[PDB]
């Protein structure tokens, strides 16, 4: 009565409780530094973070690598940077369905999705101003193993969008400055 | 002729092929992802479409997602919307390199780092007026390399008008989520 869907629900209480009375706990900020390593290569990390006002340098830095496939100029050094956005997106609206259902109560046994998002070259090489540079759409596709209807099922779905930040920066403008140190 | 890495003869043939055939240039990128339990899940890439045909000859590459303690998880890996810097972070930074490599200008180094703020009243819940997602992004890029501030800042500017991550961010890009009917 205290974990739904591997959710500790008293935690998520106490934080929604700590941040009514102190609204400041809830801004974060989410950091990462990367490397080029030459080519189409080059090598991201995550280390620290802030949030619930102090900086948090505690875990062990993860390390991850982008690359290109071959017919994009690169050797499959690590995945690219697009498909990297999918898999960002693919955690967000996971991890919003199933704390928003576990807020609600709603036992999940099992959660999986498919994503597929469509991009023209001729953006990213300047061929074309009409062609968007970024992803034209993505569609994903949900499934949930639970005792619940399809009805009941899809409204999760539409929670998740609506809770998701991944989602929302996706979908919405979200503003990015990119400055010369 | 390779300039900082990149087969710049490769390039252009793909770039007067693309003239020729504009459809050669529609890719789909894709992911499936498992739900692990709690805030952990896991997403795997293999397969793509692009150049008129499918790819699979990739060997996956999976992906841990979680959360810190403070928000729910356990260290089961980095979170969504630090991947999503993760890829914006890689997307900029090949549009930087391989724009300077198409104009032949020779680059030493590049690096850069990351921040944006989000205020977790929005997953939560507890305000309608409060973006869900991030409020800003702020990315500071360091080149060496032999040019002035100003050279520095094209290429910089070069690498966000072409960059698909950035404009995805910086743009509203539909995405539709459904119950799976297979
Ligand atoms: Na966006």
């Amino acid at each position: 009565t205290t974990v739904v869907n591997g959710v500790n629900v008293d935690q998520l209480m106490a934080t929604i409780e700590q941040i009514k009375a102190k609204p400041e706990i809830a801004q974060f900020k989410f950091r990462a530094t990367n490397q080029w390593m030459g080519g189409t290569h080059n090598q991201a990390t995550i280390k620290d973070f802030y949030g619930a006002c102090a900086e948090d340098d505690t875990r062990k830095p993860m390390v991850f690598d982008l690359d290109e496939p071959p017919v994009l100029l690169g050797e499959n050094r690590g995945a690219n940077p697009v498909e990297y956005l999918l898999v960002a997106l693919s955690g967000c609206l996971t991890t919003s369905l199933v704390a928003h259902a576990a807020a609600r109560g709603i036992a999940l046994r099992g959660v999986k999705s498919r994503y597929e998002g469509d991009i023209d070259l001729r953006g990213f090489l300047g061929l074309s101003e009409e062609v968007p540079v970024g992803y034209r759409e993505i569609r994903v596709f949900f499934s949930i193993d639970a005792d619940l209807t399809d009805g009941q099922k899809e409204e999760l779905i539409r929670m998740a969008q609506k809770y998701s930040p991944v989602y929302n920066t996706v979908a919405k403008p979200v503003p990015v400055a990119v400055l010369l140190d």
